[PDB]
């Protein structure tokens, strides 16, 4: 009966599910208050992803948008996942380096703009204006990456070296993974239409699992989260 990207939505669901269960069991077993905060934020991340992957697998979160002369499938539920999960990831990073309150507000604001303007782009009917929204979104993304690379690293230098070195691995993972998203959007079913929907779903699933479960495994096994 159903669409060919179903298999990657199914594999996504299973990996986000097992990662959530694993983080939950390890988290409930620790007593340190600082570690526990990291566990709570980091378990919630793949939990939200699991629910959105499951919804899309069962045929929700999907709409048709007319552009370029034809009717194009667009998965909007992805944006509902990212709207909450991307700022939770940034909060992990900010807590790890003791970032200022004003910095966090600015980053979460920027992140909201990135996801909101990405979604507006995805839903826009005049082909060339899709890319105006994409460009605004990518600018907001680049501001985030600049602040993580220059501002957060400088804050990390005032921490003990094992905290600084955990931050640097997470930072490097984040910059590499996050910088690929605007490229997948540009060339896939939301932008140019070159890479088909099934392969695009495969790419976003690998990126998402790496950015959430991978990131999580690295953070939650470090000594850096302990009080
Ligand atoms: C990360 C941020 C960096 C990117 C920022 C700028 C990059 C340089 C892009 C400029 C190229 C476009 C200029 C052009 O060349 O001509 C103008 C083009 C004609 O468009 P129009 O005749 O429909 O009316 C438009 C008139 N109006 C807007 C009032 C309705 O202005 C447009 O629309 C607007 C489309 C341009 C903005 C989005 C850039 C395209 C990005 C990549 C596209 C990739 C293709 C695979
Ligand atoms: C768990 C999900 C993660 C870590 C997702 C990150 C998603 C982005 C960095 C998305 C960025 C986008 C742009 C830069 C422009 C166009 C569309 C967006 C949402 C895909």
């Amino acid at each position: 009966t159903g669409r060919p990207e179903w298999i990657w939505l199914a594999l996504g669901t299973a990996l986000m599910g097992l990662g959530t269960l694993y983080f939950l069991v390890k988290g409930m077993g620790v007593s340190d208050p600082d570690a526990k905060k990291f566990y709570a934020i980091t378990t919630l991340v793949p939990a939200i992803a699991f629910t959105m992957f499951l919804s899309m697998l069962l045929g929700y979160g999907l709409t048709m948008v007319p552009f370029g002369g034809e009717q194009n499938p667009i998965y909007w539920a992805r944006y509902a996942d990212w709207l909450f999960t991307t700022p939770l990831l940034l909060l992990d990073l900010a807590l790890l380096v003791d970032a200022d309150q004003g910095t966090i507000l600015a980053l979460v604001g920027a992140d909201g703009i990135m996801i909101g303007t990405g979604l507006v782009g995805a839903l826009t009917k005049v082909y060339s204006y899709r890319f105006v929204w994409w460009a605004i979104s990518t600018a907001a993304m680049l501001y985030i990456l600049y602040v993580l690379f220059f501002g957060f690293t400088s804050k990390a230098e005032s921490m003990r070296p094992e905290v600084a070195s955990t931050f640097k691995v997470l930072r490097n993972v984040t910059v590499v993974l996050w910088s690929a998203y605007p490229v997948v959007w540009l060339i896939g079913s939301e932008g140019a239409g070159i890479v088909p929907l099934n392969i695009e779903t495969l790419l976003f699933m690998v990126l998402d699992v790496s950015a959430k479960v991978g990131f999580g495994l690295i953070l939650l096994r470090s000594r850096a989260i302990f009080g």
